[PDB]
């Protein structure tokens, strides 16, 4: 498969070798804020990311990667809309070329510089690959990221990624605190959805955070760096590797605030 975010191979092309592009629970999805309606039913949210133990950083040609030992309940996410646990496996963003694109959800079509996905997995399903392949399978935390003041739980990912600039590239990545990159507030929505890269499976229940998390210029400059090539390639900016808006169909996005 030779996906990417390019004219030639970008969402639009998706679905040919995917079809479950044009599925019923697609993602990302724009916010109406104005539709979303408040669940008092919502069980309060539970990040428990204290004993995580990230591992490894790396550029896979489409985005970087965070990844993070999931073989225990290190660091889990329960609580909010979710059965059960759900282990931490990685997390990665979505970014654009400049600072007025780059989310994937939208908020009353508002687009942020880039978001932040927080990948789980359910731990009833015992590992990742057969979680994809279940409606309840996966967690995905998304966070909004906005231009302003340094985020300086993020600045140890910005510094390493001179060493991973091209396709394929990984450095070790230990000892990084996913507690960092937090907002104060835990307030969110919640849909159910898809991955929002090939293979597309509908197996995520999406959380996104109402609060954004703020960077700065530089920091979100250097995410523009890296490369979407490999080594000894021309270069290709990694920039604008988000997933427009799809459908919604016939789903509701609930608010956990009123
Ligand atoms: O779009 C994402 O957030 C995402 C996150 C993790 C993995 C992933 O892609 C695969 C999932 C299962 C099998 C092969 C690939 C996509
Ligand atoms: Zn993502």
């Amino acid at each position: 498969h030779h996906w990417g975010y390019g004219k030639h191979n970008g969402p639009e092309h998706w679905h040919k070798d995917f079809p479950i592009a044009k599925g019923e629970r697609q993602s990302p999805v724009d916010i109406d804020t104005h539709t979303a309606k408040y669940d008092p039913s919502l069980k309060p949210l539970s990040v428990s990311y204290d004993q995580a133990t990230s591992l490894r950083i790396l550029n896979n040609g489409h985005a970087f990667n965070v990844e993070f030992d999931d073989s225990q309940d290190k660091a889990v996410l329960k609580g909010g809309p979710l059965d059960g646990t759900y282990r931490l496996i990685q997390f990665h963003f979505h970014w654009g070329s400049l600072d007025g694109q780059g989310s994937e959800h939208t908020v009353d079509k508002k687009k942020y510089a880039a978001e932040l996905h927080l990948v789980h997995w359910n731990t009833k399903y015992g590992d990742f690959g057969k979680a994809v392949q279940q409606p309840d399978g996966l967690a995905v935390l998304g966070i909004f990221l906005k231009v302003g003041s340094a985020k300086p739980g993020l600045q140890k990912v910005v510094d390493v990624l001179d060493s991973i600039k091209t396709k394929g590239k990984s450095a070790d990545f230990t000892n990084f605190d996913p507690r960092g990159l937090l907002p104060e507030s835990l307030d969110y929505w919640t849909y159910p959805g898809s991955l929002t890269t090939p293979p597309l499976l509908e197996c995520v229940t999406w959380i996104v955070l109402k609060e954004p998390i703020s960077v700065s210029s530089e920091q979100v400059l250097k995410f523009r760096k890296l490369n979407f090539n490999g080594e000894g390639e021309p270069e290709e900016l990694m920039v604008d590797n988000w997933r427009p808006a799809q459908p919604l169909k016939n789903r509701q996005i609930k608010a956990s605030f009123k």
